[PDB]
DNA sequence: TTTCGGTGGCTGTCAAGCGGG
DNA sequence: CCCGCTTGACAGCCACCGAAA
């Protein structure tokens, strides 16, 4: 009825732009079966996954619903890719607006898992505070709940040419 | 009009367990 | 054993909808 599902075949179909769920449907297995093969035999990681390896917090649901979480993810993606070529127009507009707001009001983002959601932060967990010098070029506040790796310092700082993109 | 938060469904990963060599 | 799967639970991702400039 077919050829047993190997990592190479899934990777080939991914290169062709198919995702793991569609591949699972193609081979009559669960997406988890497709994921296991990728996880077990070292399948390439997308930019988002790479950014995830260097994510600064132990977040849960429903933190993923806050706009700060989504915008910071988009920012990490931009710094990793280095241009907007892999982002939709919406991600670009929203990210630039977020940067402009963040820069002009001199704030950095802080995370504390005990803060409960409130109006304008539907996922809870995040809050904006004014930058002090220890923050340098970072868009984030380092606190007891932030684990920042060597790779992370590059991801969570402003781009060097940030002034040119805004006007 | 365009902008921005909130929301939902879909996507993907991990841990533990099962069955066929 | 191990290898390939599935079940269940949780975290993250991205465009659409509507109300507020």
């Amino acid at each position: 009825s077919r050829i047993p599902l190997t990592l190479s075949e899934i990777e080939d179909l991914r290169r062709k732009g198919f995702n793991q769920t569609e591949i699972a449907e193609l081979y009559g297995v669960t997406r988890q079966a497709v994921s296991w093969h990728k996880k077990t035999y070292g399948g390439r990681l997308t930019t988002r996954q790479i950014v995830q390896q260097n994510w600064p917090w132990d977040t849960r649901k429903p933190h993923d619903k806050s706009k700060a979480f989504q915008r910071l993810r988009d920012h990490g993606e931009y710094m990793r890719v280095g241009s907007f070529r892999t982002m939709s127009e919406d991600k670009k507009k929203r990210l630039l607006s977020w940067w402009k707001m963040l820069r002009d009001n001199d704030l950095v983002l802080e995370f504390d898992p005990s803060i409960e959601p409130y109006e304008g932060m539907a996922g809870g967990g995040f809050r904006y505070v004014p930058r002090d010098i220890s923050d340098d070029d970072l868009l984030i506040r380092v606190n007891e709940h932030t684990q920042l790796t060597a790779e992370g310092e590059l991801l969570w700082s402003w781009p060097d040419d940030i002034e040119e993109l805004l006007s």
